[PDB]
């Protein structure tokens, strides 16, 4: 009655979505560093995002992502010029998703569930990177900070999923690869769901994941129509 | 009147002491892996400031620092023990001071200079890296983000010098090798310096410091007896 799952709420970048598809165009430019340049660039990226908030500088995630790749080149010594930086930045639109992803997504659908995405990304960077995916009709809701101008873990970006979906905080699962993320909502409140992908550990900030899943299509197997 | 400098106002960790001096014993801990585990030590450390802060989970910064601990060496497989935690934990209490730093601080006060530290360490963390380094009569305030429940780059710290100094925003020089940190200030309202030791660039978080130098030694050689 308050205490069940009803909504899955997934983080885009990096849970549904592959963050270093963008390698393939940093090695096109940078022949041997695709790797690296993309490893640094999300994480500059991340640390922007995470800046501005405390700083009380918002600026939205396209905007943070050009910001991180000018940095990522000028700190590995790297010329970039105004058509790379256009065309690398324009392939964080289209990413790809994880092959788990969209089978996954019908079956959360047909155990009942609603589906949401949460994140950093802008209204229409999520539009992009789901609509070029194809997977637009397998989310009730996309929902982007910009709705309040503040970066994830902020409290106020969690509040978000409950506010739009209409649901207790017990009600929503929120699911991200990331630990850091994972970590804010549950501190926010919902029930957490951590994808461990890589074999990795998770933070140490103070709190265990709710459900700790190798995939997505995992997480799905857990939930029945 | 209210429109020249009069204090300088340094962070402490990778400005005034080496965060890599435990990369000795790190390395003797785990053989093979002590710069890996001290590099990824420090990183998770800063993540872990700017994670509690943002999601309002604050704990002070040894804390982080076992947190940040514990985190790595999970995630690269070293097991450790209790007593290995307490040794290399105790080694960050103990940072060495750049080579420049001593004798840059007695130049800038044989100006008239105020000097102090703002640093996110604890109160018990800054007495003892600074204590045990022997530089406590360097410095004419010891300011902790304690205080506040808040860490760098939170607005709220940076207001902590003005305050503790007794000054306006235009007469405190904040100094700080780290760019976010020196970012942070600048939006605050103080002119910054940006030591730019390791050669590299300054972050796209949308401001340019005041002055730049290569090190603490050279900004000290800019100020007459
Ligand atoms: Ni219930
Ligand atoms: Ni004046």
């Amino acid at each position: 009655g308050m205490h069940a799952i009803k909504a899955v709420v997934f983080d885009l970048y990096g849970t549904l979505y592959d963050v270093y598809s963008v390698r393939t165009s940093c090695e096109r430019i940078f022949p041997g560093q695709g790797e690296m340049v993309s490893k640094m660039w999300r994480q500059k990226q991340l640390e922007y995002t995470w800046m501005r908030t405390l700083m009380g500088q918002y600026q939205d995630f396209e905007s943070a992502t050009l910001d991180a790749l000018r940095y990522t080149c000028g700190s590995l010594g790297l010329a970039l010029d105004a058509d790379g930086e256009a065309h690398l930045c324009s392939e964080y639109l289209s990413l790809t998703p994880f092959a788990d992803v969209p089978q996954a997504l019908q079956q959360l659908r047909a155990a009942g569930l609603k589906t949401a995405i949460l994140s950093n990304g802008s209204r229409h960077s999520i539009r992009q990177v789901v609509g070029n995916s194809g997977l637009t009709n397998s989310f009730d809701h996309l929902i982007s900070v910009d709705e309040v101008r503040l970066f994830k873990p902020h409290q106020k970006v969690y509040e978000l999923a409950m506010d739009t979906l209409h649901l207790g905080e017990s009600e929503i699962l929120f699911v991200s690869c990331n630990s850091w993320d994972a970590t804010g909502a549950k501190y926010f409140g919902y029930p957490v769901c951590w994808i461990n992908r890589s074999n990795g550990v998770f933070d140490q900030l103070g709190v265990v994941p709710d459900i700790v899943v190798s995939d997505v299509g995992v997480l799905a197997s857990r939930f029945s129509p």
